[PDB]
């Protein structure tokens, strides 16, 4: 046990048996990626800069904006939330992609499927 997986690493060992990194088309088929990832349970893994603890989310599915496109109002400002987590001092990778629905139908966050991860016990 003890096989909590990287989203990213999952996609890439289960779902495309090739290399995720900045030749991802994986961004565009998010919403076909969808289907798969409908009622999964994923444990958010808050990045070493941010020191926070890390939380599971119920995945109803994904947002339609990637984390490059959707803004948030913080201090007045609207930052996209890659934005927000380059501020964590911490910059994503592949920020295109589709943000993850979870969290609460009736409150949705996005949060980069990048630092979400795929529980053993879902699969």
């Amino acid at each position: 046990g003890a096989m909590a997986m990287p989203m990213i690493e999952y996609l890439e060992r289960f779902s495309l048996k090739a290399k995720i990194n900045n030749t991802t088309n994986l961004d565009y088929s998010r919403r076909f990626l969808e289907p798969f990832l409908r009622g999964i349970n994923v444990v958010y893994t808050p990045p070493q800069s941010f020191q926070s603890a890390p939380r599971v989310y119920r995945v109803n599915g994904l947002s339609r904006a990637p984390a490059s496109s959707e803004t948030f109002e913080h201090d007045g400002k609207k930052v996209t939330i890659a934005s927000y987590f380059h501020s964590r001092n911490y910059p994503l990778k592949f920020p295109q992609l589709h943000c993850l629905n979870v969290g609460s139908s009736i409150k949705s966050i996005l949060l980069p499927i990048e630092l979400c991860s795929i529980e053993e016990g879902q699969a």
